[PDB]
């Protein structure tokens, strides 16, 4: 393992919203595959369904479009039509409260799912432990 194994509570029984306190945005996966953040709670593309492939490993999927969150070889987030190795994330507890999602494929490089204060996605290499951009809070739909 390249990372710790503290896991958050809760489960995957219901769809969730992923809220980033960094800028105060909900993770959004647009129909065209674009990924970003939005402060609009009524947005139809922020509803996500998480599922566990293995303990601590998850897929994050758009309930509206069916697309899977994924991080490409250059660290950019994108919506994938099908599940592949770039769609698996390590879901962990952080600061004894939040949820962090580390790219499983690039786990050794410490690439996290994260949003900047302006709601734009952070590129993998620009993220690291200790940032506010990587801290998520799952919220009911």
């Amino acid at each position: 393992h390249h990372h710790h194994f503290n896991l958050p509570p809760g489960n995957y029984k219901k769809p969730k919203l992923l809220y980033c306190s960094n800028g105060g945005h909900f993770l959004r996966i647009l129909p065209d595959g674009t990924v970003d953040g939005t402060r609009d709670r009524s947005d139809q593309h922020i509803q996500l369904q998480l599922s566990a492939e293995s303990v601590g490993e998850v897929y994050i999927k758009s309930t509206e479009t069916g697309q899977y969150l994924a991080m490409d070889t250059d660290g950019l987030l994108y919506g994938s039509q099908t599940p592949n190795e770039e769609c698996l994330f390590l879901e962990r507890l952080e600061e004894n409260h939040y949820n962090t999602y580390i790219s499983k494929k690039h786990a050794e490089k410490n690439w996290f799912v994260g949003l900047k204060k302006n709601g734009s996605c952070k590129r993998g290499p620009r993220t690291h432990y200790g940032q506010k951009a990587i801290l998520w809070l799952p919220l009911p739909v």
